[PDB]
C-alpha cells in the first residue's frame, strides 16, 4: 500500500 | 498526502 501512495505522489 | 494530488488536480 505505501507504494500506492508513492504512486499517487 | 493523497490530498496534495487533488489540490494539485
Amino acid at each position: 500500500l505505501a507504494a500506492c501512495l508513492c504512486q499517487a505522489l
